[PDB]
């Protein structure tokens, strides 16, 4: 198995695999993809598969300023611009529907309300807001308020809706984000989640939102075009689990059932070291994996975090993963895959140009002399 053949995910048919990871660009000013967005996604749709930046499913599940949402009839037709060019160019795309949870601002909240958390337990993160006069800025993440059983219900709703909406809009499936310390996560990991009630205490219990999210948006949209991404150690977010072994294993084992498009996993610390632990013993991702395919999961295994050329070629004819997610170097890069087929070499990224702002360092870093 080459990095460079095609490859399927549960309906979805791809050119090759590699993958654009999803990237939080800020650059959706009122939640709505603008032009701009849809020239960017275009550059780069000789991915084999492009999951799009984070894409809540509610203002509520923002965290982040000027990010496009699913919420809006007007994000919709944006969004519907982007899929429809990414298509022209033969790509394939698939929305990451998102819920923050704990890692927002009052200011971005309906009402100025605290954002929404399984507990109430502020983290130590900061989010991108932008001032009235305009210049973007960090600040720290508000303190949260515990959900209820009603407000999870609401919250399943929004992602129904959601998933209809990314239909609606021409993707072509939908990546539910369950990584980096956000809304499903917290639910999922100890230091997070402290309830009391069925979603707290027990694997069983802290796993059954996650669960729920992912049952409610196949239900919608099809298993086969539903795909999710999990991140198992990551400090993202000021998370922490001491055992992710038996809670992550679980997890993969239930979407084992599922008949899911593809799993999307985050290898380490998100961005970070991929040897990341957080506990006694170092998390066995062969074992993870051996969890989903043994439960019976079909789904396509896309990894990511720290991959270059070379280790992603290896890591897909060993058969340890069966496509690789590339963010920063697609930032970089919108002909990738084309520098990565004929090693070519690779533009550097510029961090300072990652959040907000305009064109510069989001639509003009240069393809290749051709
Ligand atoms: C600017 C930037 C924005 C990101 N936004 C998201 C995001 O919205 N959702 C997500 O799941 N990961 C996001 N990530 C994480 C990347 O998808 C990926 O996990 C990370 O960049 C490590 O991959 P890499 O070594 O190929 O760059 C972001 C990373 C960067 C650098
Ligand atoms: O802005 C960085 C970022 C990283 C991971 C995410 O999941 C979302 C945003």
């Amino acid at each position: 198995t080459s990095l460079f053949e095609p490859a399927q995910a549960g309906d979805i048919a791809l050119a090759n695999r590699i993958v654009m990871a999803p990237l939080t660009r800020n650059r959706s000013p009122g939640a709505i993809p603008n032009n701009l967005n849809a020239t960017y996604y275009e550059q780069r749709a000789t991915a084999g598969l492009i999951v799009t930046e984070g894409t809540p499913i509610s203002q509520q599940g923002q965290g982040y300023a000027d990010v496009p949402g699913l919420y809006k009839r007007e994000a919709i037709e944006g969004w519907k611009k982007i899929t429809d060019g990414v298509h022209s160019a033969g790509g394939k795309i698939v929305a990451q529907i998102w819920h923050v949870g704990r890692i927002s601002h009052t200011s971005l909240q309906p009402h100025g309300g605290q954002p929404v958390a399984p507990s109430a337990i502020t983290a130590k993160s900061k989010t991108y807001i932008i001032n009235d006069d305009g210049t973007g800025a960090f600040a720290e993440t508000s303190e949260p308020r515990a959900l209820t059983i009603d407000d999870i219900g609401l919250i399943l709703e929004d992602y129904r809706s959601g998933a209809r909406a990314a239909l609606e809009a021409g993707f072509d499936g939908v990546e539910i984000h369950a990584a980096n310390g956000y809304l499903i996560e917290q639910f999922l990991k100890s230091s997070t989640n402290q309830r009391t009630d069925d979603y707290g205490g027990s694997i069983e219990n802290r796993a059954r939102f996650l669960l729920e999210v992912v049952d409610a948006v196949a239900e919608e949209i099809g298993a086969g075009r539903t795909g999710i991404r999990l991140s198992p150690v990551t400090p993202a977010n000021d998370i922490f689990e001491a055992d992710p072994q038996p809670l992550y294993n679980y997890v993969v084992e239930q979407l084992g059932k599922r008949n899911l498009a593809f799993i999307h996993v985050v290898e380490g610390a998100t961005g970070g070291p991929r040897d990341f632990k957080q506990g006694d013993k170092p998390f066995d991702y062969a074992s993870f994996k051996a969890a989903y395919r043994n439960a019976g999961g079909k789904g396509l295994w896309i990894a990511n975090n720290g991959y270059d050329r070379q280790s992603a070629i290896e890591a897909v004819e060993s058969g340890k993963v069966d496509a690789v997610a590339f963010g920063k170097a697609f930032i970089a890069n919108p002909d990738l895959v084309r520098r990565l087929k004929n090693d070519a070499p690779l533009n550097a990224p510029n961090q300072p140009t990652f959040y907000g702002g305009g064109a510069e360092g989001y639509t003009d870093y240069p393809a290749l002399a051709q």
